[PDB]
């Protein structure tokens, strides 16, 4: 893998970043987030997922702010945020900070979301739970349903039981997996050392700072295996999109992906979806974020109209 050579002249640094971003306190702990200001009748929430932070949409969403405005946490315990005040980093920790922190943001009564890997997660289950505040759904390598089979999923199936094992502890407290191997694995340039510095920092160090890294991926909502809480998350907001006929939603494949493939039928059972591709693995905005940006904002303004 190859550096872009035109990427060093717009490199955002972490600090450059965290500089542009400001914080919220939030119950007992606080986000730091990214917020364009301006166009402040619609709101375009953006989510990170797994190893990452605000941070990955840091070219992307220079194109969707001049038509709305535009806000980026760091989720409870990742990026710049605090950390959760009983060191619990589940699907539902992660709920109830950012829908404590949602109320402090004076949104719009519809909001537009853009999610990604489990922020599609919680920006589906925040859908599910207030049906009426929602203008459209943007999602990419998403949790789109439970799993019933790893017959189209890349070859994880291990790793994820190893995972949930106590060698989970291991694989992320000790050894940062999600961000030292899975992260520059499944981006297809390499990230530029400061790039990856950023990703780094929030769990440079070693142990229990980790932990949000290796919660994430046992929340896997295996209908075998699966905690049982998260499958009926996903089963109850997966029932709810399908059933979304005048819900306007954009799925952006990723090309050859990392679980795209194993979820696309999956996003076809969501009515209402406008389908668009970029070539990528998993992270895919460290490949693609210009042409990423430019198909959301495309979709934003048909929607806004």
């Amino acid at each position: 893998k190859v550096y872009d050579p035109e990427q060093r002249k717009r490199m955002i640094t972490g600090p450059q970043w965290w500089a542009r971003c400001k914080q919220m306190n939030v119950l007992d702990s606080f986000i730091n987030y990214y917020d364009s200001e301006k166009h402040a009748e619609n709101a375009v929430i953006f989510l990170h997922g797994n190893a990452t932070s605000s941070y990955l949409w840091r070219h992307v969403v220079p194109h969707i702010e001049p038509v709305a405005r535009c806000i980026i946490p760091d989720l409870i315990g990742m990026g710049k945020s605090g950390k959760s005040g009983n060191g619990s980093y589940r699907l539902l920790d992660h709920y109830k900070y950012l829908t404590a922190w949602f109320e402090l943001l004076n949104l719009p009564k519809k909001i537009i979301f853009v999610g990604h890997d489990w922020g599609a997660a919680l920006a589906f289950h925040y859908a599910y739970e207030h049906q009426d505040r929602i203008k459209a759904i943007v999602h990419m390598e998403s949790v789109v349903d439970v799993i019933e089979s790893w017959d189209e999923w890349p070859d994880i199936e291990e790793d994820i039981a190893l995972i949930k094992s106590e060698e989970g502890e291991k694989m992320v407290l000790e050894n940062n997996f999600f961000v030292e191997t899975v992260l520059p694995s499944k981006i297809m340039r390499k990230l530029e050392p400061e790039e990856f510095a950023a990703y780094l920092e929030p769990f440079k160090e070693k142990g229990e700072v980790r932990r949000p890294t290796l919660s994430w991926p046992r929340e896997i909502p295996l209908v075998k295996g699966g905690k049982p809480d998260v499958v009926q998350i996903v089963r109850n907001y997966n029932a709810y999109l399908r059933a979304s006929d005048d819900l306007p939603k954009l799925f952006i494949e990723s090309d050859p992906g990392f679980f795209s493939n194993a979820i696309v039928e999956g996003a076809k059972k969501f009515p209402n979806t406008e389908f668009v591709k970029v070539k990528g693995l998993h992270f895919l905005q460290e490949d693609a974020p210009d042409e990423m940006g430019k198909y959301i904002k495309s979709f934003v303004e048909r929607v806004l109209k």
